[PDB]
């Protein structure tokens, strides 16, 4: 047989969603939790007791299956080694609820958990409804943060937001301390004013997890399944296939070590872990499906418990599944499974690499900017009423008399002597 | 009423930590800035262009509030006027741990007066420090002719030293050198009188232990039938207190001279005994201030010779006024005995805008006749040594110490060895000038 | 160099000064011009209010090139300030230019903020040259207003006409109730026209005013060194100095009645452009003048040199005496500097100068309070605009009356009566 395995990493969690590195070298795992939680798995296969992030009470999620208000998304900023930045996408309520994404910075205190403090919202998608929200986060290799929403199941209700169903692109590197992100110049609408800059292509409903190729010749691809109605697959570069009896949860384009065979193969599967996988023809530039099977050998089995929920990746770049059922949720017993090629060693020679423990964060800037926010470039942005190069140096208007210093915004420790808001009373 | 004043001297300083003079007679005041350079203040008023020392790169300063690291301290020799020895400790990183507290000499351009010849350094100690507070490291000199050095703790706790990593016997001691010594293979020497001189167990350098994250010192010279005095504020962890310094004592064991708590401004920046004179009233007095200008006077009772602490209030006289810009970060004392402040903000260190005030007494003169004295504008380097030992250093006693390969009294011939033959000359060391018809290294071989 | 005296800063960043003064209030400000045409206060404590006292910069019209004299001139408060909030100020304008002389009166509402509404225009002296200009303006001993003018003017220039006032002392007396002139002349003046007190006068520096002498004195430095006593009826054209001396022409001179120098006290001190000073001395034991060097010298902080050039000098409630410097540098970096003068023999405060301040107050006269449709005179009475008229011009002024029981409400405005209608209720309905 030609069947790939699945063997598990871990059990015990609580409605997965999706898994991720950082690109820091630590070869940690962050598993993300669709109540609002973030957990670590280190690569000697230990959880972390503390949440990388916890935002289950800003967090609206869901009971019932089905129900897609929760966690979704995480994004590590490329440069997330140097600067700790991560944007992260979740549903809450203030018309029924709001799809924000906000920018968290890790501690500097603890390379392990985020400063809970340091969050940023940059977008705010009002929603109408609970399905079709997207809500996928990555960065291209141009460096830019790509934003995939579905529709909301909006239509009438449109005629009366404009984001949903459409893949937003954003700039998060800026300088400007007013706005929290700046519109690339290469976006579709940039300065037209009649459709929203950040809005680099539209028309999608209830994508699932879509595959993300990086490869020259072509600098980004993105791939999305896609179930308006009971499957299509999309591109963006830069309607695929009539393939029936689906409904996908997603693909990823496999560019890890342990499987040679699978190297730069587009994988799908369902919720039942039927997987496929995806060949273009590169003569006639058409699609074509195969299956991609499952079989036991030894330990890696061909099957798996529950229902796929989402897929991972890790820093070496093998992937994933993440599975739950009703029956694992009220257990509190969500898995995470590797994909194995069982034609290959598990640690074949070329693929070691040595592991980089995480260390705190080192930059200029979150060490000397402490009275305002750190941009993912470095610019100290301060907050009102500070205006040092790192904010440390309070304004004081009108300012501070008779040798007064300006300590905190307003506020005039005044000499022994000198009285009042300035110290500008005598006596 | 009774209050004193006080009077900006100069202002475009960059982050002054302190001043003081030479004792040469010119009147001149040395100003030292954290990052590493030394200014001259003229006694007319003016600041030298081309700084005293610069060393702003051998220095690691930092850039937080709080952070300690920079240029310490400084202190001339008792006879600089002959000698030009002047000595400097600043922490730097160039040699584990975080960074290094070193006490360094150096000696004074023999073409310029102004200028030290920054090619002299000597490497007296090298503290290894672990942390960015509580190390600060005053020099001074007493009337015994000792170098004495105050080291803080460096907030090293007891888990830090079971590993002694980086020795640091010295932190949070009061070390007292010898620097007059002819031995060339030691920088200094111990003096007898130390209380563990001959001590195998105690460092032979610590003259008394226990401080934590001291102030600037109080210096009083007599210029009372007892030799030294040396005040010193500290902060055992807030509830400040004040230690008198005598040979070989213990400050976490020994009762602090007083225990006030602080004016909440700020802990003490130090003190300093006034023998200057255009002060009446304040002379013998030991002042100690805050960071925001609080000053207090202690007083001994007569009858319980116990200590206390008593408020000195500042006031506004024409020019000279009851505050001052921004905090406090040392102090300075001229040549004739009058004392300084120095200031700097969060907002004055960006603008390089420190400033220098002097401490007045408004009911007394300006100009006193009695306090006139005649400035004796500095000198270039006259001593035997400086002029000729060039092959080696000078000792602040005189005695010329050789590099390796070099001898003589001073230093001026070249050593080879082994030695140059058949009438070769030994230019430079282990280098030999052969005659014609004498070949090799030492014109060994005949041809 | 046992005598000299020593200069210590008090405050920079200023621009162009050219004076300072105090107004008798008991407040202790210190007023210090700025020649561009403002008026900043220095407190006691040594601030600087962000608001100046005084902005007329738009109606000043200021020189370019060093040695133009254009600008802000003088200012003097009237000797009952405290009262009645009256100031005097001489500027330029050029609607080549002419010299005005105005009154203004504080806020009644801020007494650190000068009424700009509150100009009255004195004296207007046409000028054509930029040099010579002068303008002093003080109020002596006797209660009147002296003011000082140079003279730019040649022969032919008089015929081409204008000012019957250049080269002259004037002496006015503002205290007066009549409403159409702004100033009367006093009866003991030479009456050249009647407001001419001395003439005869050609580039005057600042003049010294003694105080607390019997007599009158006021010295005028004039263009080695030429001084003038100025006396009541008095040709100075051609007329020697007082002393021969002798480096700069003299920029003017104060009488030290201060209390910080005991040695100092009555004397009168002169200086010219870079600090060289002389004092003139009247011999207590045979009434002549005598000639003794002043001198500066450091001593410890109190220096004996000063940045740039002198332009002027000043003089607090006190009566310690300052000097105003800037430089060709100093005005471009807009670092002029103000610098009092020490005694170091003596203490910095003395016993017996100890002063309490007394803070300025809001104005207080009857006359401020109720006078409202006019002017104050500096003596009280409230002076109406034109269709007012009583004692306190509170009520309204109609022309031709109002008829058959209307009310004049507002100037020229009838309220008729029902039954009556037409501007002045003529017609009836
Ligand atoms: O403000 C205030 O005040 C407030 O507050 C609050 O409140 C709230 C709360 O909270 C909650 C809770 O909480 S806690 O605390 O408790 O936690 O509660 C509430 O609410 C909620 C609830 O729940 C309710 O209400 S009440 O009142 O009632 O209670 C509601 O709910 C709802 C929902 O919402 C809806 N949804 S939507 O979306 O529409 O909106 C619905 O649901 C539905 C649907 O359908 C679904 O869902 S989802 O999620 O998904 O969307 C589900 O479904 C299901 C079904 O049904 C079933 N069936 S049965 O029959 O069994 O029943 C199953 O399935 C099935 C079927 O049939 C199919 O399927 S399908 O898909 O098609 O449908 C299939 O078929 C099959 C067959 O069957 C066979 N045959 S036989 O015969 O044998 O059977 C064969 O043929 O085979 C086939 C196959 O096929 S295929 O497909 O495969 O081809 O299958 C079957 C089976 O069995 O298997 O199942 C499903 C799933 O399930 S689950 O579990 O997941 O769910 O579900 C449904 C139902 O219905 O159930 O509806 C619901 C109900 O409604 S009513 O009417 O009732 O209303 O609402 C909710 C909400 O959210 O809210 C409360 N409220 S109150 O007022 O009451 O108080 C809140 O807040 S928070 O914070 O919480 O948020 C709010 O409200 C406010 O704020």
């Amino acid at each position: 047989h030609n069947c790939f395995c699945i063997q598990e990493v871990v059990s015990g969690l609580r409605q997965p969603v999706g898994a991720l590195h950082s690109g820091d070298g630590s070869q940690r795992l962050f598993i993300l939790e669709k109540e609002g939680y973030v957990k670590i798995l280190t690569p000697e296969g230990e959880i972390f007791k503390e949440p990388y992030l916890d935002i289950h009470k800003l967090v609206q999620s869901g009971i019932k299956g089905g129900d897609e208000r929760g966690l979704l998304s995480l994004a590590f900023h490329p440069n997330y080694k140097k600067n700790g930045k991560l944007y992260v996408s979740y549903t809450t309520n203030q018309h029924d609820h709001i799809l924000r994404v906000v920018e968290y910075t890790v501690s500097r205190k603890n390379p392990h958990q985020v400063d809970l403090r340091t969050a940023r919202v940059f977008l705010e998608v009002a929603e109408l409804h609970r399905k079709h929200l997207g809500g996928q986060l990555l960065f291209g290799p141009d460096g830019f943060l790509y934003i995939i929403l579905g529709d909301g199941m909006i239509t009438l209700d449109d005629m009366e937001s404009d984001f949903t169903g459409s893949v937003l692109r954003l700039d998060v590197d800026t300088d400007m301390c007013n706005v929290p992100y700046s519109i690339p110049r290469s976006n579709p609408h940039f300065n037209s004013t009649n459709q929203p800059p950040e809005v680099f292509a539209h028309g999608l409903h209830d994508p699932g997890r879509c595959a993300v190729d990086r490869h020259i010749n072509i600098n980004l691809t993105i791939l999305c399944s896609d179930s308006n109605g009971k499957a299509r697959i999309l591109q963006i570069i830069k309607e695929f296939k009539p393939f029936s009896n689906g409904p996908l949860v997603g693909g990823f384009v496999y560019r890890g070590c342990q499987s040679e065979r699978l190297y730069g193969s587009y994988v799908f599967g369902d919720r039942n872990g039927n997987f496929l996988t995806l060949q273009q023809s590169p003569v006639t530039k058409q699609w074509q499906e195969k299956p991609l099977c499952l079989g036991t050998s030894g330990s890696c089995r061909g099957y798996f418990s529950g229902h796929i929920l989402g897929f991972g990746e890790d820093e070496l770049g093998e992937v994933y599944i993440l599975s739950s059922s009703k029956s694992m949720t009220q257990t509190h017993n969500g898995k995470l499974y590797k994909i194995v090629d069982p034609k290959r060693p598990l640690m074949p020679e070329e693929c070691r690499a040595t592991v980089q423990p995480a260390q705190t964060l080192t930059s200029e800037c979150s060490r000397l900017c402490r009275n305002g926010y750190c941009t993912p470039t470095g610019k100290c942005c301060c907050s009102p009423g500070w205006e040092g190069d790192f904010c440390r140096t309070a304004k004081c208007e009108p300012a501070c008399r008779h040798g007064g210093v300006c300590v905190r915004p307003n506020k005039c420790l005044c000499k022994k002597g000198y009285l009042g808001p300035q110290c500008e009373q005598v006596d």
